[PDB]
């Protein structure tokens, strides 16, 4: 596990970084840390993180508190060992429409949600833990529009609310490979047969 070479670097920022359509930012382990943009509680006026523009990638880094609005994600986006050490007001956000993969990384201390949903998307989140949240996804509330959801090597322990939330009937999630420990209730949608393994 060659960890990367900023590793032991902080970066205060104090503007959100934006990530352009083909371009990957590749913090190689850097920790960030956002001055100015928000306290990551659950105010609603917070900055992003980072911008992750359409077919924008991110990786290696790890987001220290306070974690403000996470990251922006405008569709078809790869976010690679990301790691969350205190989620903020949510962790990432899908804003437009697309597939966007969470892959590797982890999440802590999120007192809502981790994965935000506001626009019709594929969504997948692979070889992730999440420790001590309210949600690992939620689809925006009271909308309609389909996500799909695939979570796929899952680890989570201590969950308030339940592992995902929607209140669209067409919205699906699948999941292989999921391990939940202390769990209100697994799934907040309007039927359980949304939900599905493969
Ligand atoms: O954090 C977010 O994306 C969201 O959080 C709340 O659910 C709010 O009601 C939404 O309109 C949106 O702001
Ligand atoms: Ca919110
Ligand atoms: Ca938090
Ligand atoms: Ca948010
Ligand atoms: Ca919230």
């Amino acid at each position: 596990h060659h960890v990367g070479t900023n590793t032991g670097g902080v970066l205060v920022i104090t503007d959100t970084i934006i990530v352009k359509s083909g371009q990957t930012y590749d913090g190689k382990g850097i920790k960030i840390i956002a001055q100015g943009m928000g306290d990551g509680s659950q105010s609603e006026n917070q900055k992003p993180i980072f911008k992750l523009e359409k077919g924008a990638n991110l990786k290696n880094v790890i987001i220290g508190a306070p974690g403000c609005d996470g990251i922006h994600c405008y569709g078809d986006n790869v976010v690679e060992n990301v790691v969350w050490e205190d989620v903020g007001e949510d962790a990432l956000t899908v804003k437009s429409e697309g597939v966007v993969e969470v892959i590797g990384g982890s999440a802590k201390e999120a007192a809502d949600a981790v994965f935000q949903l506001n626009a019709p998307c594929t969504f997948k989140v692979k070889n992730f833990t999440a420790t001590n949240i309210g949600k690992l996804v939620a689809q925006n509330g009271n909308t309609t529009f389909k996500v799909v959801i695939y979570l796929e090597d899952v680890t989570l322990n201590n969950v308030k609310s339940c592992v995902a939330k929607s209140d669209s009937p067409v919205s699906e999630l699948w999941y292989h490979n999921l391990n939940v420990n202390n769990c209100k209730t697994l799934f907040e949608f309007p039927s359980q047969s949304q939900i599905h393994q493969y």
